[PDB]
């Protein structure tokens, strides 16, 4: 019952034999010898000049003992002060191109310095207030930004970091959540969250353990300090092959809670980020006196950002809510909605009421699909947007964190030192989901499902361990030629730059040529999946006649059987049509015959065809002027459960009235350039540029409160606002892009996983 020869034990013991780990704390189970053996505090964390030459004393925090080597509790600054040495610091840049590691060492140990509230922009400040990170970043591989998770706070990103899933596969959707099967609710303060199931996944150190890698504790208690943190580590590299982890990791609460209260641009701001700078100094200064500072590959990583927000500016639901003491909301920078009724009426009392309003109200089905915040018993259907420093209250510090991921003041820090990573190199900004198969790789481990595309950050490092490969083709097409119904009408390698793209599942789809389109149409759902079409520079506008206003004409490769009608949408009293490819595109009055084909006819509602319209007719047009010629992918998307993976047959729960013909949930589209501009799209020599949109099938225009305004006012903004990825449009249509390139499969996985920001 004594912690002698147990301090900080990787093995837990009991119950109910006290424990001597480093988790004891929270869990209330610690000897009572625990204090005095495993934390010290006297003569402090430094070694002074007139310390120098002592004996051995066991009641001493570090020793400065000349037999202090040979254990491995040296004070930081021992060879420095002592032995007469160098700061690692001071010593020049120099590169590590093989491990340097000791005789029994089987992989290169890896450490994640993770810090609370780091914004990107505070690496902008001089090299003498951080001199220690600013070699870091300088010397290895760094990024200018890292985008985190929605919500922006700390518990649903750490976890993110840890797992490589979005939260509502991981299960924590917020530091504050309820759940209706449990019946009970997990908080920031209280015993509830030390169940283990609210914690979905498999997390980086029990895929480790699992495959006979060691892993350290990743959870520190509060109570123990900045300096023991650094001390245990240390301490655990010292000990045999046997017995010695291969993954660690330390965690600070600063710069975040001077952050809070001084907000972004205070002065009082210089000394806290003084300190973190302090103790990066004491691990590389440590890594040096062990000499396995060229050995170990070191992270340094954060989780959100900080944004100015104040007392003054909150909106208050009192003034918008019918009742207001009858529900229970989660405040703050973000909203979640639900009873102790009807939500219909209260999404309806919240739409556009006051001119300047700073939140907007949403059903978690209606979120930006970028987002990825909807599958999940925990997530409340009534949601809250709210806008850059303000807040947001039921009834009646200089900054917080929490809103939208793609906001500029949100946006995080990373930085990657060793000898696996890139000598003196600077990589573009990636996403935090991408983390753990990067982590992975490092460790020699192979990863658990996750959310991240493997391959995609393989530029990173300059030895890697994992080639990716391109999915097999499931469904091959077929090429007809040829062989009422209410409808009246009075190179092809040109059109497909990047190769045809791939379909990944079981179903009966056919080829289609036009000389201005090609097209993938599916028999099954009577529309196409996808259509291929290019834009020059050089090419104009033209105005759709009179004659050809309702002009719907019969394809004559496609069976009757199989094929859309005009009756469907004459007896649909809500629902219209529209077309994949703009008629105001043509290159000769004949070609726009091709444009009025029924093959080439979608289900729209009259509402959406005001936003559909102008970018087709004005934007299109705007995009290849600038860009210098466009290639352009768009066709449907079906997704009702909201689960962000492709609907089948059976999950289908709309159709037009009378009719077997099926309605969209949304509308994607990928525009494609040179990266080069001064070259055409269709004369390109090495990378491209990308920007696409998923934008949903509403039919009402209440998201956008100045849709009473002409369409140049508010149809751009809506568009920006739903921005989304390559491979997010690839799991909601079981679709694979960019088949047949000049460029390397690695370049092709970076531009899939790109988000055009604005
Ligand atoms: C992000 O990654 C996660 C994990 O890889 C994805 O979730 C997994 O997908 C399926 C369907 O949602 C889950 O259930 C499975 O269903 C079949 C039905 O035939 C059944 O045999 C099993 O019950 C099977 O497990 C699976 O449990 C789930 N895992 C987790 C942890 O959620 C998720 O879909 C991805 N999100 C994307 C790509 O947007
Ligand atoms: B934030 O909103 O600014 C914020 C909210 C609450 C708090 C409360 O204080 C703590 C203190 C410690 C921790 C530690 C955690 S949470 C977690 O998942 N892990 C495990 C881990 C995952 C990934 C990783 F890289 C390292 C560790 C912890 O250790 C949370 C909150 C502070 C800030
Ligand atoms: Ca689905
Ligand atoms: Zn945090
Ligand atoms: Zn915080």
């Amino acid at each position: 019952g004594s912690c002698k020869g147990r301090c900080f034990e990787l093995q837990e013991v009991g119950p109910p034999d006290c424990r001597c780990d480093n988790l004891c704390k929270s869990y209330s189970s610690c000897c009572h010898d625990f204090d005095e053996l495993c934390l010290k505090t006297a003569r402090g964390w430094e070694c002074t000049k007139d310390r120098c030459g002592e004996v051995r004393n066991e009641e001493n925090a570090c020793h400065c003992s000349e037999d202090c080597l040979s254990r491995g509790d040296c004070c930081t600054n021992y060879q420095v002060v002592c032995k007469g040495e160098s700061h690692w610091v001071d010593d020049d840049c120099e590169e590590i191109k093989v491990p340097e590691c000791p005789a029994g060492f089987v992989r290169p140990p890896l450490i994640i310095f993770s810090v609370d509230g780091f914004r990107a922009s505070y690496m902008k400040k001089g090299s003498k207030v951080m001199p220690n990170i600013e070699k870091l970043r300088s010397c290895g591989t760094h990024a200018p930004y890292m985008r985190p998770v929605y919500p922006t706070k700390t518990f649903p990103n750490l976890y993110t970091l840890a797992t490589g899933l979005y939260p509502e596969s991981h299960g924590i959707v917020g530091n504050s959540m309820y759940d209706p099967v449990f019946d009970a609710s997990f908080h920031l303060r209280g015993r509830e969250k030390f169940n283990h199931r609210w914690w979905g996944g498999q997390p980086l150190w029990i895929t480790a353990t699992k495959q006979g890698v060691r892993a350290g504790t990743f959870f520190w208690s509060v109570s123990i300090p900045h300096e023991r943190r650094i001390l245990t580590i240390l301490q655990w590299l010292s000990l045999p092959d046997n017995e010695r982890p291969s993954v660690y990791a330390f965690y600070s609460e600063q710069p975040d809670f001077s952050g809070h209260k001084y907000g972004p641009f205070g002065p009082e701001m210089t000394n806290p980020l003084r300190e973190i700078d302090k103790t990066v100094g004491q691990l590389m200064d440590g890594l040096k006196q062990l000499r396995l500072h060229r050995c170990v590959n070191v992270i340094f990583v954060g989780d959100h950002g900080m944004e100015d927000v104040t007392c003054d500016r909150t909106e208050f639901l009192s003034n918008y809510l019918t009742n207001v003491d009858d529900i229970t909301l989660v405040p703050g920078t973000l909203g979640r909605i639900r009873a102790k009724y009807d939500p219909k009426t209260i999404i309806a009392a919240l739409t556009c009421k006051k001119p300047d309003q700073h939140f907007k109200p949403y059903m978690k089905q209606h979120l930006p699909k970028r987002l990825h915040y909807a599958n999940n018993r925990r997530i409340e259907d009534i949601h809250l947007l709210v806008d850059r420093r303000w807040h947001v209250a039921r009834k009646p510090f200089q900054g917080d964190h929490g809103f939208d991921n793609k906001v500029n003041s949100m946006q995080t820090v990373f930085v990657g030192y060793g000898p696996t990573f890139k000598y003196r190199t600077k990589v573009p900004p990636f996403e935090n989901i991408e983390l753990y198969n990067v982590m992975c790789d490092l460790l020699g481990l192979k990863p658990a499902p996750n959310n991240g595309t493997h391959g995609s950050l393989n530029h990173l490092l300059r030895t890697n361990t994992f080639r990716p490969t391109m999915p097999d083709e499931v469904s091959r097409p077929n090429y007809p030629g040829i062989m009422d119904l209410g409808c009246t009408c009075d190179t092809e390698e040109r059109h497909l730059l990047y190769g045809r793209p791939a379909v990944l599942y079981r179903t009966s789809y056919d080829i289609l040529y036009h000389t201005d389109f090609e097209s993938g149409y599916s028999e099954i759902f009577l529309m196409p999946l996808w259509t291929s079409y290019t834009i020059s520079k050089q090419a104009e506008v033209s105005s759709i006649p009179e004659h050809l206003t309702n002009c719907v004409r019969p394809d004559v490769r496609v069976s009757p059987g199989f094929s859309q009608n005009c009756l469907a949408y004459k007896n649909d009293k809500q629902m219209s049509y529209g077309f994949l490819f703009p008629p105001y595109l043509s290159s000769s009055p004949e070609a726009k015959y091709d444009a009025f084909l029924v093959t080439n006819m979608v289900p729209m509602y009259p509402a959406f065809k005001r936003v559909w319209a102008y970018f087709q007719r004005v934007l299109v047009k705007k995009y290849a002027s600038e860009r210098n010629g466009v290639n352009v992918i768009s066709g449907p998307i079906f997704d009702y459960n909201y689960d962000g993976l492709r609907d089948t047959e059976d999950e289908i729960k709309q159709y037009v009235e009378g009719s077997s013909i099926p309605v969209p949930t949304h509308y994607y589209s990928i525009i494609t350039s040179c990266l080069d501009f001064t070259q055409p799209a269709d004369k390109c020599d090495g990378p491209l540029s990308v920007s696409s949109f998923i934008l949903p099938h509403r039919p009402d225009n209440d998201e956008s409160c100045n849709s009473s305004e002409d369409e140049s006012k508010w149809v751009e903004e809506l568009m920006k606002m739903h921005t989304a990825r390559v491979r997010d449009i690839e799991h909601l249509t079981g679709l694979d892009f960019y088949r047949k390139t000049s460029r390397s499969y690695s370049e092709i996985l970076t531009l899939k996983t790109y988000l055009h920001t604005y």
